[PDB]
């Protein structure tokens, strides 16, 4: 069911994509990438500047000249050039699934399975949008006929982030060339790679030049010079909580761009007494330790009801220790090393904080290996809401196990965050499942599962989580923009 | 807390209303309509027949016409009078409930608090919709600009039955007027009274004349003459399932003018033994019990699962020989007389039919007053799916309990008949609610509850329970035409 | 972009379809299908009836059964499956668009470019609704949650006519598929050949046994066999008027099945002083002579203003004598013969009533060659409305212009008029065609152009030309049964 | 016919109105509010500074908690409450239109006849609204049934302008209550009375307390201090664009809440030549002169065609010479006094800086009264694009005229305006109409007409005149929250 992998694959493209062609940086700078699995050097990639950016835009402004191929191009061809582009992932889809594990480092099985699936349908979803999103005829008071455009808002500043590097892309390219848009977008550092080949991939499905430009470099450079751009007129960001703030604050102190925003979440996992013990289990684990912890989603508040307190904790516990960590390259590896070095202390530390304010260490707790940033799986219990550990989103393998009396408590609790991306809750019982969906703070509730994304099912958060939605219908609006015609008519008739 | 009812109230509407103007029949002919408490006569109203019929579509299509007060009106406008509709109806609300209860022969409290309050929220929930129904502006191929109108579908020939006389009364014209089109209403001869004071009331509110006309008269009459009218655009009928053959035929044999019908059922109630056994009781009880049993949608087949089954039926006998019947003006009454002699009858005959063919009756099943059209509570048990009372509507106060084994046999049972216009379940467990609410082939599920209608969730028949919904948006999908404008313009761009 | 046809190419497939699987008549009958060009019968095709269609219907059925693959498939699914379909047809579209030219007639450039172009562009525009046609969540009063789901209507009849047989076809199985209907369609006696192979390559794409199954045969018996069928969910007809009005009979006296229909039409295309004179005359010409005049909405009443009436009749009836009349085979051609001989009569009979009545036969007269079934471009000039060739449907290259003076005059004459399938305005002014395109009672409007559809734009008649939509989010509505689930909830919250 | 002014109406609220009560700020202060048409304080108003919004955020945090009485109303009922709200103000209609003239400038006869009769069919078409926003059910693959629910945003920090007060309330409280928020709003220091006055109503239609609260204050403290708050999800701004970028940089700088925004602009208005002259001039001099020139889409930037400039400019001097200046309770006073000092000097200051660069002076020039803020209206031509006068906008009674040559020209002039809240064409011509409402960049075109607004159709601008759209179905979505439930299911069906 599953093909094989070549584990140390070619590397194609490493460079500033405009126009279609291939770019050095203006200051000829470059950057290593890093392979997690055993921390050794990949390539090197052109480092983009505050004038690659600069650059960028224009060949993008220039797609989006009024009377362009692209502006002119009827909409269910840019559908049909939306599928091209996912014929030709399905085509490459071993070579992609086994890039992004080499830059990534998640394991193979799911880089195929999960990753890349989930770019086919995301992909084939909004090809077939492509002529669907309609505008609107309003019957007016008056002899007037005035209906509305939902035109394209324009050249579109895209950063995505480093944990799903293909499915972020997806996501974001999705949408706003379905709609007409064009699209400025910075890589992440730590994973550049996958995205730049697309970008062949983008050539070869016949995107007109500078419908899409990819400027790899870093956040307070590339990512920066994007917000502020006088020209760009909207910019996506999904990441950190703390870098969303330079993102929204730059927007400000710019040209008046659009904004939107994917940020973090301390999740929770809610267990009531009822659920089914076995499903919940292997459930709260998926949910927490999915792609090594490192999902803006991540169940890391496991809140279990006290009934069933202790089974809970002990079949976690075993399912954890046996949880196997290895080369992600190896069919029987569930887990994979974290994705640079920075993330590797950044959780050494989390897991510090946990032992030093009184959690219950469980099991794991350490370093998984002599090389790369593989970190064992981690479970704390008796984790009080007060502590640093569920507070703040880890992004690794560390799940966190409270115990709760009554539902009026746990949602007090549960929506007690900066944070509301997503929550959970487990029961067989049917008031309780709609009492929960319905109070919980979350842009997305799960009832007996996790992770349960489909490019239909729309995505986003409230509070500091973010603004606006990916996938579905709605990630639609923020790459649209609505224009309104009034015209004067005769007698207007029912 | 009600007012106090005038027990006999005055008649000031009995003739037929075209062109905001009432009318005596061309043939002068009246009937008389009668009190089912008293079997006595109210009073005499105009019959009108083929000759009225055709004055009053001639009226309907005169109003219709490009550049007539009702076809210049803003949208917004023809929501201001539906809104002053539905507040002249509130100010006389004491009234029309009085004059509900004398024609129909409901408890007064019922049609104060239930049937009037459902008229008032209907009639204001489409006042709303009026100008909020758009069209659409189409992506099509090619140098093109596209878009739809959805304009009205014109002369609308509504035909309504006698169980709730007002309320279906505000189901047809509430979206019918909001969305502009002029309607001939046949209104049924056991109730044309609570009728033709509306349209009087409908004078008052400021619709333009013509918009509305009333036909009080007989089905085989002024009812086919509707049908068969080649002015007609459109009609709507809500009545036996075998009198909705015959609105179907003539419209193929007139002018294939369009058709929404809403017709009986033998709607499955279903009662797993994790329910809360007094809730389930006290609703099934109340699904069938309702109006007097005449109701389409009646609960009128209760499976109950075998657990539970001996305890069900002792509860629900119990609550069936303490219902109280007598006269609807009092308030200790919950159940008065059948709307006529022949659904006296005809319920008559069915209990005797439920007897032969070996139903155990537990209670009533007979007549119990020496006046008027009142049954007294019957409930019969151990009830098999092949029995002519498990299969035909019998629209009366009796009761059917069916026993089931497991919830996968059930989905068959409760599906293996002709009707499906509605269904219910009664449980705990929400895997029991989806798998139940999913495999029901009914145009409406409900989930512990029962008779719960918005004025905002559209309400229809699956398989032969009719075709074309009411109420919600889709309500207005029948009283509407597209038409679809294609410009062509120099250049598209998106 | 139009290679060469193989014009006698094998037909693999003239039987019955049912199962994925290929069935003589249980009679054991056959009937031969003919060439228009030559007269010659091109080969057998097995004879359907009463019992063949109950044993398609009993296969669909089994597909349509809850748990079957068809039904449990994901919606994504069958996009993924109408859009391999297109894949297949345009690596067939070459023996295609042959067979299509060789069995209906039609030049195969237009057979190619044209109608397969479209049919690729319809079963790809449909293939990307399957997972797009939400249902609703709707705040209903009190403490309930209520919403709605769309769901298949069950087994679809679909009879189609012989003029545009492919993508007629594919206008009724997009549509009924991608809300994941089962088909049992009747195929037209002149034309069966093409849809039958199309068949091959649904089983070759992957859709399930029992799925998309097709009869074809004789109206007078298969054709009315599942219009009458006791298990016929809904019966989809387009074709004469006649026809229409006894199936909504065949409807009214069986099992209630919803129905659409897409009836006949006298078409006006409507000619303003100041229009592009060029333009004008060549969009009209091809307004009346596409397909040899055998389209629904064929502009077979020229209107034209009085100004330019002599200008622009000399120009029509010079570029109708210009007009190439041949083998459809050829290049030169840009007219082939008409269908079959019934119709050919037909026409002759129509040409010689109108010179009969005193219209000016103006070019064109009769037959146009000694073998098959060839007519000549023909225009009649001062044309009037009390005459049969400006009442009813030649369906032929007939043309009729008729003289007007004002706006307000070809308003009231253009909708005088028992159809109302489609119109066209030519004009240079905003007011006037705002004005017209308001006041027409045409399904669709074209302003400065004729004939342009796409799967985007809704299609159907006003009046007796047709009831329901298809094409766009407009054909789904038909093809999907809505219900509403609501449940009791412990407390409602906004 | 306009009822009878009181040209001193009486004064009953000036504090700050929170939890359905009256207060004076912290600090005590006030400050003075001015009859700009004469130039004395009419009263003091309670100068509100950052602890008063404090105390008007947690009320309104009380009434957002779940299980309060707005947060459990049926969404119907918020319906019937702006219709009640709506009804109050209709009866103080008279008084209202009074105390907006004396504070704003404004002719009572524009006060009456049109900003109240907005007023009313804002709140009216959004009370339709309340109850039919409707989520989604979503045909998610696998075993899983996902819905939308359309939640409240949160507490929504509303500021609104000074030069629209009574309308610009009502667009806010419109949507925001609709869809069931809770209110912090700061009205202008300058015109802090009306908007005071229909607290009181609110208090008398029944809404519960702390839903609607309001603040006058100051925009450097009231403005910021709502802006700033750690417990406001939301947050709209409406003035100019140095005000807006604080605003959108201080949210960012909190919680990162949700800000949609209405800003200026140089909207132009282009007169072609083929088009009517009495209509166009009298529109092009409605689109900028309307009260008081205080107007964020006012037309500045007037581009005529040089086939008829002259003839146009000749009569587009007379009218503008002929408008009547006056006592703004005088029927014949078409435009009253400028609000505040300020703009007067500032418009002063603006005029010179035109004809100093080469700009014609075609009558009005300077001060029309002795007593105010008055303005004689003034007039310019000759003017070209890089001048001061056709760049920034001057917000009063100043007209530009351009002028301009080819189609393609005048598109790039008009696309050169750092803003683009709306547009015009006047023209007769079909494609110059669709031509350039279909490639202006701007949010309203309208054609042939100018300043139509409905209550239905959206509006808000492109690129830095602001984010989101007010009116219409597009008002709703900035106040609503996206919330997706994913259930898992026993059996996913179709
Ligand atoms: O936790 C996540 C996640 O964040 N995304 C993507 C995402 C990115 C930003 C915001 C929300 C979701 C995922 C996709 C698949 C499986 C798990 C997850
Ligand atoms: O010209 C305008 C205008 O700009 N506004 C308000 C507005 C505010 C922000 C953005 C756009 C319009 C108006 C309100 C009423 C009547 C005329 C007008
Ligand atoms: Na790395
Ligand atoms: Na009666
Ligand atoms: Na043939
Ligand atoms: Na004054």
């Amino acid at each position: 069911a599953v093909p094989a992998p070549n584990q140390q694959p070619e590397v194609f493209c490493n460079q500033i994509f405009i126009n279609n062609e291939w770019h050095d940086a203006v200051s000829r700078k470059t950057f290593p990438t890093v392979n997690p699995s055993t921390g050794e050097v990949i390539c090197q990639v052109a480092e983009g500047d505050k004038e690659d950016v600069d650059k960028a835009v224009k060949a993008a402004r220039a797609a989006f000249q009024l009377g362009s191929p692209w502006r002119r191009m009827d909409a269910s061809h840019r559908g049909r050039l939306l599928n091209r582009l996912a014929d030709l992932i399905e085509r490459d889809r071993t070579y992609l699934a086994a890039l992004e594990t080499l830059d990534n480092g998640k394991p193979y099985v799911i880089s195929y399975l999960v990753d890349l699936d989930m770019v086919l349908k995301c992909l084939r979803y909004y090809a077939g949008w492509a002529d669907k999103y309609h505008g609107k005829t309003i019957p007016i008071d008056g002899d007037f006929f005035s209906y509305t455009r939902h035109e394209p808002v324009g050249v579109c500043g895209q950063i995505i982030p480093w944990n799903f590097p293909l499915l972020m892309q997806a996501w974001k390219l999705g949408p706003a060339l379905a709609t007409g848009n064009v699209v400025v977008m910075k890589v992440a550092e730590q994973t550049p790679l996958t995205a730049l080949y697309v970008a062949n991939l983008i050539k070869e499905a016949g995107f007109p030049p500078g419908v899409v430009n990819i400027v790899p470099g870093f956040g307070p450079t590339a990512g920066a010079a994007i917000a502020s751009h006088e020209d760009v007129d909207k910019v996506a960001f999904t990441g950190s909580t703390e870098i969303g703030r330079v993102i929204q604050v730059a927007a400000g102190s710019s040209n008046l761009k659009r904004v939107t925003l994917e940020l973090g979440g301390k999740s929770p996992n809610i267990i009531m007494s009822d659920a089914d013990m076995d499903w919940a289990v292997e459930q709260a684990h998926f949910a927490l330790f999915f792609n090594q912890g490192q999902c803006c989603c991540a169940g890391s508040r496991t809140f279990v009801q006290e009934d069933i307190y202790d089974e809970f904790v002990e079949r976690s516990v075993a399912r954890a220790k046996s949880r196997v960590v290895g080369n992600p390259f190896d069919s029987k590896t569930e887990q994979g090393p974290q994705v640079d070095e920075t993330q590797f202390k950044k959780i050494l530390g989390y897991i510090n904080t946990g032992k030093q304010e009184g959690a219950k260490l469980l099991c794991g707790g350490g370093i998984a290996a002599d090389r790369g940033y593989f970190i064992q799986p981690t479970v704390f219990g008796d984790v009080q809401d007060g502590m640093t550990i569920a507070k703040e989103e880890i992004f690794g393998p560390v799940m966190q196990i409270l115990k709760f009396k009554t539902i009026e408590e746990v949602v007090g609790r549960a929506n007690n965050s900066t944070y509301g991306l997503a929550a959970a809750v487990f029961t067989k019982d049917l008031d309780k499942a709609n009492y929960l969906s319905q109070a919980l703070q979350a842009g997305t509730v799960w009832v007996n599962c996790y992770d349960v994304f489909g490019a239909q099912s729309p995505f986003g958060g409230y509070k500091m989580s973010g603004s606006g939605r990916e996938l579905g219908e709605y990630g639609l609006q923020a790459y649209t923009e609505v224009k309104t015609v009034t015209v004067k008519v005769p007698q207007k008739n029912s």
